[PDB]
């Protein structure tokens, strides 16, 4: 207990992380059906974007039946189906997005949403976990995972590019999956003294963050600024200090009072901390506050990643390491692992900027946040 991260074997990190050594932080193959008996379920899911267009949604959730969880066996089917109510959950509250919400959810939702989530210990709003890292398959199982062999489960609006937006999101997660399966590699080069194992794997891990950011620069071809602001990000938004829910939402049936649940947050992904862990990176943008949102985001993380996370905290710390000798190629292996980190978070800064900054305007304290986290990251160039 508290030495780091558990290992199932001599190679490969424990299982019990729910790190997938080709996806990483995604769920490897999601489910993509639910059981017959949760058909009902899947044909709302599934047909979204008609159903809030033409006004049809609310009163087809109102006349669901309360299905149990019982049926939901595995992670994989949980998953799923926390992805489908969430999104039901996400097109119920706020509609069309003009104003028009609901306070209350009905409670053959809130129910079986409500205890699927306690199962899972994610709040019961949908997460990145669910709208991108559950949120996919590919066309033909045979070809590799790439933009053009894969697919979204579920949608919000047509036009709303949600597929760009979570797709491009989900292939910058893969790539940096191929970084995080060097992790054991790193911490176990460093108990054995192995110069030369450490340096390659620093220059592995600084490879696949740089591809990953290169994957990143896909979301200009597959999300239109004006459709991801005024579209997408209303049902990516929550009810946590929100003024058209100040209360929250009743989720009935479950609780008594309304609760307040967060919206969306780039936050949410691990794979940023990830690496700022690794490499000791401290992020100190906007203090005491910052740092209390970004710990609550990250109990909306999948509870294993938060275990994988906290156990990485615990290890013996690389830049340490590397600060203890007079060595060259292990300064500049870390420092092109830093840089790659800088550049990512640079371009989350452009890409912030375009897609909701610029949006809004047609918010300081976002813009300063996002250069303060970059050139914390860049201070940390050894
Ligand atoms: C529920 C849910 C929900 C929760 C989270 C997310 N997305 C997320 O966590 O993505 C991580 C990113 C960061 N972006 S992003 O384009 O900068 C980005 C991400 C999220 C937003 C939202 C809509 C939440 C907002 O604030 O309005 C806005 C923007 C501009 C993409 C993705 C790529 C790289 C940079 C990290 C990454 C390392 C993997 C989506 C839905």
């Amino acid at each position: 207990l508290g030495s780091g991260i558990q290992m199932e074997n001599s190679w490969t990190i424990s299982k019990e992380y729910h790190i997938d050594e080709e996806v990483g932080f995604a769920l490897p193959n999601p489910q993509e059906n639910l059981p017959d008996f949760y058909n009902d379920w899947m044909f709302i899911a599934k047909h979204l974007p008609d159903l809030i267009e033409s006004g049809q949604l609310r009163e087809r959730v109102e006349k669901l039946n309360m299905l149990s969880i019982d049926h939901l066996t595995d992670h994989k089917s949980q998953r799923l189906a926390r992805l489908v109510l969430g999104c039901i959950t996400m097109a119920y509250v706020w509609g069309k997005g003009h104003g028009d919400v609901r306070k209350v959810l009905p409670r053959n939702i809130a129910v079986p949403y409500c205890q699927l989530s306690k199962k899972l210990e994610l709040p019961p709003i949908l997460v990145y976990a669910d709208c991108v890292l559950a949120n996919w398959k590919k066309k033909d199982p045979n070809k590799p995972l790439t933009y053009e062999n894969m697919d979204v489960l579920f949608s919000f609006r047509d036009g709303d590019c949600s597929k760009g937006f979570f797709l491009v999101s989900l292939l910058v997660e893969i790539a940096a999956a191929s970084a995080i399966k060097v992790i054991p590699t790193v911490f176990k080069a460093m108990q054995m003294q192995e110069r030369d194992t450490l340096l390659k794997a620093l220059l592995e891990i600084a490879s696949c963050l740089e591809k990953a950011l290169q994957v990143f620069h896909q979301i200009h071809d597959h999300v239109n600024p004006k459709a991801f602001f005024s579209v997408l990000r209303i049902y990516l938004s929550g009810w946590k200090g929100n003024p058209q829910l100040s209360d929250g939402l009743v989720y009935e049936g479950f609780w008594e009072d309304p609760k307040e649940f967060a919206g969306g947050s780039a936050g949410q992904s691990s794979v940023f901390q990830c690496f700022d862990v690794l490499l000791g990176i401290q992020q100190t943008a906007g203090g005491g506050h910052a740092a209390q949102f970004l710990q609550d985001m990250r109990r909306y993380m999948p509870p294993a990643h938060r275990n994988f996370l906290c156990s990485l905290e615990s290890n013996p710390s690389v830049r340490e390491f590397v600060l203890s000798k007079g060595d060259a190629g292990l300064r500049e292996a870390y420092d092109a692992c830093v840089k790659a980190l800088v550049s990512l978070r640079s371009y989350h800064l452009q890409i912030v900027t375009k897609y909701i900054l610029i949006p809004a305007s047609q918010g300081t304290d976002l813009m300063n946040f996002l250069k303060t986290v970059r050139s914390t990251t860049e201070k940390s160039l050894l």
